[PDB]
């Protein structure tokens, strides 16, 4: 059965195994009536998933007169496509169609965080705004990037500098996409899942601790023909992933005077972003956020706010899912030959302190990021 | 007297003679607190108006501490600057400042429709959105472009293709800008003023008819550097221009319907413009469109022939063309012809008038292509 989660007081999220394979096309043409559908993705994702959809779309466009059209745009993979150049590329491409794409256009964002931010931003300004849907194909996109409307592209000077808040009409979460997602990317996305649980539900966190071995085994297993990577553990994977997605939706949907409940989502990102500013692009975002979570967890313990046992759980849980819990992680070192993260550099990258503090697994200290002394931060980052 | 109007619920429009010279700076720093203010304009407008403001800003920044900063960006004049390149150059420039312009930045759009659309769009996406104010310097901008939140840039394949709805925090209308606005541009802007009146108030339309000689004289007379072009007729100019502006503001606030009325004379007007541009200006084309669309309604037995004539006399009174055969226009468009086919083709529903200050339907009406032709053809 398809699970539904709402965003900003309305239906928006539809999650299940096989949506892309048999549900999205029909749904779009039905609930997102348009004459034109523009699908944006990269060559990796697309070469694997675009063919089936083209057929499923053709099969759904036929039971209608006249038949809506599906236009496909394949961008090269990587953070590099999240640029002004590609935004203008996709746009001119869309304007140059016969007939050109109009304000009724429904853009389909089939990809991870990169394609998501790019496509969302394209849609936000196309003729001052057109509808679009998110079809996250990475774990991180499913529970984070595709939720909340934050759209943008990069500039040589920094990440997500030019963009917009543009909400998607719908977010289709097809867990089957995780069947072909590279093991490292999957692990990477788990950083947000564990973060979410860590700051919202102790029960959820425990479920993550208990489901690690099973989940990871499935993520690494050799799939025999006729099988689906996650057969046998579908409910576990769905309950775990949707718990995070759902939380993100709740936080983003909760306003009517809140102050900064959204702030708690940055737990582990204060230090995590600092670390990433140095180790990127060798080390992924989640990998850096994982380490940031451990450091920030130690900090709170250092300030006598977090019990030492919670730190250890936080550490075993991340490692159980394959995430690094230290800056000298064997894997990290091999990928970043000649990169060091000195306290000074980290204390610097951070100043460019307010760290969400935890008082217990599933329980934040303040309802917002707390203010901590630079000296206390340095001690934590000491060798 | 600093007049105030409301857009989208409440006040945002401030109109008067001299606002730029001694009010915006203080106002911005007070009502739009920020550490950074980015002024965007073109070399024409800026070379005339940026110096005073710089001083007026410095004079107001000193009163507050630490003193804010004013960053100026001068773009070349023309429709050509309303492009992706200029948007990116402005963005890159802002981000390059030391320190980089943050989300607290308040962008000042000092210019006409071009600078307005460009700057508004820049502001809408800068770090996903930052505040900005409109300081329209052309008549058309004062009563139309600077109002409504419509922002964008052009593409070789068309105008305003990439943009967004981004409302300005404030719209400062300093009528003194019209002192240096080229006569042709001023006349051009009058097309929207006359259009607005034509579809909203018969009294207002009549006031435009009676002010015609006076306004034009002020516009066409030779003013000497130091004397104000509009001394003696300031209330007339203010009441006329603000009337148009306040109406656009009203409709933009109501809301597919009431907004459709704002397009009277633009159905044919845009078709004509698609051919005659860039030689012929938007207002000049909209003027002719108004006459055509007015005769169409007369053709359909909805408009009295007398209203058509008044519409025709008023446009002409203000120096706007009322036919494709206009000498100015023919001379200016040598090498071009608006065949009826091309116009119909370009047209691919017109707002009909039942009387001066009175629309037919509450929205654009559906008319048969044949009735249109018998009105486009000679
Ligand atoms: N609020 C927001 O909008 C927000 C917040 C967090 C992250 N992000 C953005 O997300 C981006 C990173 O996104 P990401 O971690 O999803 O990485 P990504 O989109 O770069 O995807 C990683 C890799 O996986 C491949 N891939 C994607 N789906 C696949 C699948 N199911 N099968 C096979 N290959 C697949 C891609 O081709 C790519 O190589 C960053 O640029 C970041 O700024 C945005
Ligand atoms: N909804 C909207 O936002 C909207 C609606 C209608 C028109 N527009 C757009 O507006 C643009 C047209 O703008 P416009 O007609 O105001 O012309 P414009 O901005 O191109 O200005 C015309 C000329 O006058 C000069 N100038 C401007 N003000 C001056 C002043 N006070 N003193 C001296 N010289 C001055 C300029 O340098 C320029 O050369 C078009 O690009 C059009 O697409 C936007
Ligand atoms: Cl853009
Ligand atoms: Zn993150
Ligand atoms: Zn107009």
């Amino acid at each position: 059965n398809p699970t539904k989660i709402s965003i900003l007081g309305r239906e928006s999220i539809i999650a299940d195994f096989g949506l892309w394979r048999n549900y999205v096309a029909k749904d779009l043409i039905s609930d997102c009536s348009s004459t034109t559908y523009v699908l944006v993705t990269d060559t990796n994702i697309g070469s694997i998933y675009t063919p089936s959809f083209e057929e499923a779309f053709r099969k759904r466009a036929a039971e209608i007169t006249p038949s809506p059209r599906l236009l496909i745009y394949n961008r090269p993979p990587g953070e590099v496509s999240k640029s002004r150049q590609t935004k203008a590329d996709i746009e001119d491409w869309m304007l140059s169609q016969n007939p050109p794409c109009g304000r009724d256009t429904v853009v389909i964002a089939l990809g991870g965080g990169v394609i998501g931010d790019l496509t969302g931003f394209v849609a936000s300004t196309y003729m001052r705004g057109v509808r679009y849907v998110q079809v996250p194909t990475t774990l991180l996109a499913m529970v984070d990037s595709s939720i909340g409307g934050k759209t943008a592209i990069d500039t040589p000077l920094g990440k997500n500098l030019i963009g917009a808040i543009w909400q998607p009409t719908k977010i289709y979460i097809d867990l089957e996409f995780l069947e072909t997602l590279p093991v490292r990317e999957f692990i990477n996305g788990m950083a947000e899942v564990i973060k979410t649980a860590a700051i919202s539900s102790e029960e959820e966190f425990t479920a993550l601790e208990e489901n690690a071995e099973t989940i990871l085994k499935a993520v690494r297993r050799e799939v025999t023909p006729g099988e689906h990577r996650f057969e046998g553990t579908e409910e576990i994977l769905k309950a775990r992933i949707l718990a995070s997605a759902r939380h993100k939706a709740y936080v983003v949907s909760a306003d009517e005077r809140e102050g900064g409940l959204r702030n708690l989502l940055n737990w582990g990102h204060s230090i995590g972003h600092a670390i990433e500013a140095i180790l990127t692009p060798q080390i992924l975002h989640g990998e850096c956020v994982a380490i940031g979570m451990v450091k920030e967890a130690e900090l709170a313990r250092h300030l006598g706010i977090l019990k030492g046992v919670a730190v250890s759980r936080i550490v075993k849980c991340l490692a159980a899912y394959g995430l690094p819990t230290s800056l000298k992680d064997a894997r990290i070192r091999k990928l970043t030959a000649g990169k060091h993260c000195s306290v000074d550099q980290l204390m610097f990258n951070m100043a460019l302190k307010k760290i969400v503090l935890l008082s217990a697994i599933g329980t934040p200290y303040e309802t917002r990021a707390s203010v901590v002394a630079n000296e206390d931060i340095r001690v934590v980052l000491a060798p």
